[PDB]
């Protein structure tokens, strides 16, 4: 029934072997994983075809009259405002994407800095505090903060509440190197733990700082006053 | 008479010591260098302003009821669509600017991705070649692509028609080592000159491909063949 022509891009439009009654040709399509339609004059299999994704985001997938060009556009739920354009070419593809930059600043001066976040929540991230910035990333779900030394990586985690948790995992295999750690929400604390005992606690304070705390060396209580956190360098050491 | 009141983010607005006929208050005020006028229902200081920039744009402030918030937000010269948005409330502000990125893929997997676009136009730019990347700078008006060796500055420049032409700047101050450069655009041709005799001819082509080819030390003509970059490090040597 149905031709198939293909499309700069590497897509393949559908376009129906005869006219309907209106004189039109009825255009098919699957872009990435979503299928997109529509009619138009031609029957080459140029025209426009639309759709609408997981969200009410809309979807207008242009092909040019000569086949020669296809633009891909991809707008908010209102099917108003741009998301994303994609035109295609003779071999040559321009890709625009609406991005968004945030940077919030706190009370005390400590920030939290997001660059290039895309339509699904993706995008750098980096917490500036005092001597010290966190980098890391952010999805939609939640940031994640990282701090690696030797076999350990460091995870603060925000949610998008703006809840704060800590964890800790340690590739280590040497059970008496390998570092474990708990998490206690009501304290903002996280014990860490070589060898059946406890080493320190890292406490996360309401004013977006670090103390490290050391336990004896039978892992039962603490031992002196926690040493607040200044440089990235102390974080490191707290974590070897 | 008008009376001037604080707000979040060290901002001050202008409201009229009474109201008029219609009962309203009349709120003026000016942020930066542009000021903005609106009317409002309460005498605190609280309600909306308007304005429009020097370069043509649409912008609106919003007090609140209680004037513990402050929500600055631009849009185009359409005024409707967001552009910039920070809001300061208890001190701790919260900023947010749509930024574009393109990523222009030629059709011999040379590439030129733009992030971080912002509405002035300025964005960083760097351009993918095969077997090296330059990285650079995007204006309104030109994009650079810049590579530094030494005192020298070797600039890429691409038009916004789409112009590639280069130059370099030296600060060297010896007259001996001190090397200069002509751009000839009808063979895309950049020709250097290191104590008044020629050197090398370093060519940009339609590939994006570089060829770099020396003179004898005659500094009047080519001699053997011209060479193409390979990788980043060819081209320092070039400018050494």
């Amino acid at each position: 029934n149905s031709v198939s022509v293909d499309l700069p891009g590497s897509m393949k439009v559908l376009v129906s072997k005869s006219s309907n009654a209106d004189g039109k040709y009825d255009l098919i399509a699957t872009v990435d994983a979503l299928e997109l339609s529509g009619t138009s004059d031609k029957n080459n299999g140029s025209g426009v075809l639309e759709g609408v994704k997981a969200d009410a985001s809309k979807v207008k997938l242009t092909i040019s009259d000569d086949l020669g060009q296809t633009t891909l556009e991809v707008f908010k739920s209102d099917g108003s405002t741009l998301v994303s354009k994609k035109v295609t070419s003779g071999g040559s593809s321009t890709e625009e994407k609406t991005t968004t930059e945030k940077i919030i600043t706190r009370a005390d001066g400590t920030r939290l800095e997001y660059t290039g976040i895309k339509s699904d929540g993706s995008g750098k991230a980096k917490e500036v505090l005092k001597g010290y910035v966190l980098e890391g990333t952010l999805t939609a779900e939640k940031t994640t903060l990282v701090v690696k030394e030797g076999t350990v990586t460091l995870s603060k985690n925000i949610s998008k509440s703006g809840e704060v948790s800590v964890e800790l995992n340690d590739t280590d295999s040497s059970a008496a190197t390998k570092k474990t750690a708990a998490w206690n929400s009501g304290t903002s604390t996280l014990t860490i733990t070589v060898n059946s005992k406890k080493t320190k606690d890292l406490v996360f304070t309401s004013s977006n700082t670090i103390t490290v705390q050391q336990y004896d060396s039978n892992g039962t209580s603490l031992e002196g006053s926690a040493v607040e956190i200044t440089k990235l360098d102390e974080i490191k050491n707290a974590l070897k």
